[PDB]
């Protein structure tokens, strides 16, 4: 099994994590492609020690709903996709993503 390319997008529009969007949630969305990377594979992300978890869609993006606050406190972290090749051999393509806090 083949790791594949896992990105993240900026953390809303600037990257900047304000006071207002830390009051709330946040969706956080990247990429998964290549390799064997597939459709439902698990992406999981920890933010500020919380395990944030959700799937790759059929076009190969992913997106899931963090606390805001979390990630003011945690200014980088890692999307790790787990994939497996049809014998069930597993792989794990990591991403990296950093934001700010205004
Ligand atoms: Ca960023
Ligand atoms: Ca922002
Ligand atoms: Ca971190
Ligand atoms: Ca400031
Ligand atoms: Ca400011």
């Amino acid at each position: 099994a083949t790791a594949g390319t896992v990105t993240v997008n900026a953390i809303t529009s600037d990257d900047v994590i304000n006071a207002s969007e830390a009051a709330g949630t946040v969706a956080v969305s990247g990429t998964a492609t290549g390799g064997d990377i597939a459709e439902g594979d698990t992406v999981t992300l920890e933010i500020n020690g919380e395990t944030y978890t959700t799937t790759v869609d059929a076009n190969g993006e992913w997106s899931v709903d963090v606390a805001g606050s979390d990630l003011a406190a945690d200014t980088a972290f890692d999307a790790v996709v787990t994939s497996s090749d049809a014998a069930g051999n597993t792989v794990d393509t990591t991403g990296s993503s950093t934001h700010t806090v205004d």
